[PDB]
C-alpha cells in the first residue's frame, strides 16, 4: 500500500477524527505530532498550505515526515480525509453500502459540522452562551437511532467525525476548561448528566469503548493537560452574559 | 425507481446545489417550491424539523409534495444530498473513481464550507468588511487546477456545491444587494473583474455553461428579484465601517 502520513496533535479533535478512522480501517500509517508551542516548521506549509492540523500526505517515496516529498498527494480537511480513508479501504466498511444509510452518515456529519461544531468553538473559545450549544446537542442526539447503535446503525466515519468533540466535552467541563462563565459551566454539567441527554451519553460510551478510541486517546487527564497548552484557551479569562 | 422529491426555493443556493446534481444525474424528480413570505405549512417539519431548505424525500408511495408519506426517507443537508445522488446514480460519475481525485472533490467542498461560505454570510448578511472574503476566495481559487477544468478535473458534485454561491455573487453585487457598503461593493466588483480573479471567472463560466445550470437558474435578473424577498438580506440596508 501507498504510504499514509498524518500530521497531528494530541489536543486536536480534528486530527483525532482521522486517527480513529485509520484505526478502524486497519491501515498502516505514520503519525507526526507537531508542537504548536514552537515556531511552525518552514516545511509544514508543504503538507498543508492553510497551516491546519490534521495534514495528510499519501503516496510518494517513503520519507521522514519532516522531509515531505513533492510527489505525495497533499490532502486537506479532516472530513475529506475521512471519506478518503473510506474510499481507500472498502473492505473495512467504514460507510454502509446502502445509499440511504450512507446518507444518514453524511447527514449526521453535516448536522454536527453546521450546527454543533461552531457552538462548541464559540462557547469554549469565546465564552458565548451555552444554551444554543445544548439545543444543538439535543438536535444531534435526536438524529441517533433511538434504541442504540451508531449514527448510521453500524459504526461509520460519521462517528469518527463526532466522538472527538463529544468525548472532550465531559472532561473539559469537569476540569473547568473554557472561556464560559461559572454559571454556564454548572448548567452544562447538569444538562449533560440529566435524563434529557441519556441517549448521547450512551453514544459516547459506545464510541469510547471501541479500540479505535482507546488507541487514539491519551486519557482524560492527559487530554485535559494537552488542551491547557492551547493559547486560545486563555487561562483565567471568562465571559459573562 | 424510487421517487425523489426536493423542497426548494429559487433564491436558495443550498437548494440550487441539489437541483444541479439531480440534473447531472439524469434523475427523475419532483420539485416543490416553498413560499417563505407566508406561514410555514404545518407539514413542513415532517420533512425537515430544522425548518431548512432544501429538504428531500426518497421512496415511499408517490404522493403530492404537500402530503408527505411516513414511508419515505427524509434526507437533510444539501451536501449529504449531493453525496446521496452520487451514490444513487453511479453510472453518471458524479464523483471520480480514483480515490485521490475523489478527495480533491471532498477537499474543495470542505474548503468552501469551512472558509468561504461563512465569509459570504458575514459580508452579505452582516456587512462585515469584504477583505477576508476576497482572501478566502483567492484561497479557493488556488485550489482549482490552474490550467483549466473543474475542482477535481472532470465535473463533480464539488462544482454543484460551489457554483450556486459564486454565480449569485456577480449579479447580487451588480444590484447592490447585501449589507456591505457601496465602498466594499465597488471594491468587490473591481476585484472580481481584475486579473487576480481570472481563474475563478473562468470557473464560473465553465459551470454556468452546462445545461444543469441553465435548467436550474431563473436568469440573473429573476434571481436578484427572488433574493430581494429574503428578509435577512434587508434590501435597502447597508452597514458602513
Ligand atoms: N476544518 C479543519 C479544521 C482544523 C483545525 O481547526 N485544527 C486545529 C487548529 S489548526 C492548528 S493547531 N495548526 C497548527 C499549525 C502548526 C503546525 C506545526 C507546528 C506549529 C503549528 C484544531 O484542532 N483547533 C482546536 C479546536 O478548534 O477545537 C479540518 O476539518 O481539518
Ligand atoms: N446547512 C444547510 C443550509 C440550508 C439553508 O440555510 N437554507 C436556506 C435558509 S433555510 C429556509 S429558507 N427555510 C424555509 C423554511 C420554510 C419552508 C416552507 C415554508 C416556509 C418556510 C438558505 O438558502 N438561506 C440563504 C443563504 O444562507 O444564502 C444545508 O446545507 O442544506
Ligand atoms: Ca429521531
Amino acid at each position: 500500500t501507498k504510504q499514509i502520513t498524518l500530521y497531528t496533535a494530541t489536543f486536536s479533535p480534528y486530527a483525532h477524527r482521522v486517527r480513529i478512522a485509520l484505526e478502524e480501517a486497519g491501515a498502516e500509517y505514520t503519525t507526526y505530532d507537531v508542537d504548536i508551542l514552537r515556531n511552525m516548521p518552514d516545511w509544514f506549509p508543504l503538507v498543508n498550505p492553510l497551516k491546519k492540523i490534521p495534514a495528510m500526505t499519501f503516496g510518494g517515496p517513503e520519507v521522514p515526515p519532516d522531509q515531505p516529498s513533492p510527489e505525495s498527494a497533499k490532502i486537506a480537511e479532516s472530513l475529506a480525509m475521512l471519506e478518503f480513508i473510506a474510499d481507500l479501504f472498502p473492505d473495512a466498511k467504514l460507510l454502509p453500502t446502502d445509499p440511504v444509510l450512507r446518507a444518514r452518515a453524511r447527514t449526521f456529519m453535516a448536522l454536527y459540522e453546521n450546527y454543533v461544531n461552531g457552538q462548541f468553538r464559540d462557547v469554549w473559545f469565546l465564552g458565548t452562551p451555552a444554551d444554543p450549544l445544548l439545543q444543538a446537542l439535543e438536535m444531534l442526539q435526536g438524529a441517533l437511532p433511538p434504541d442504540g447503535g451508531f449514527a448510521a446503525g453500524e459504526w461509520s466515519i460519521a462517528d469518527a467525525a463526532v466522538i472527538p468533540f463529544l468525548a472532550r466535552m465531559f472532561p473539559y467541563l469537569e476540569a473547568g476548561l473554557g472561556l464560559y462563565s461559572k454559571e454556564d459551566g454548572v448548567k452544562m454539567r447538569k444538562a449533560m448528566a440529566s435524563e434529557r441527554f441519556a441517549r448521547i451519553r450512551q453514544y459516547v460510551r459506545d464510541c469510547r469503548a471501541r479500540p479505535s478510541f482507546a488507541n487514539t486517546w491519551a486519557g482524560d487527564a492527559e487530554q485535559v493537560e494537552a488542551a491547557k497548552t492551547v493559547p486560545m484557551l486563555r487561562v483565567g479569562e471568562h465571559h459573562h452574559h
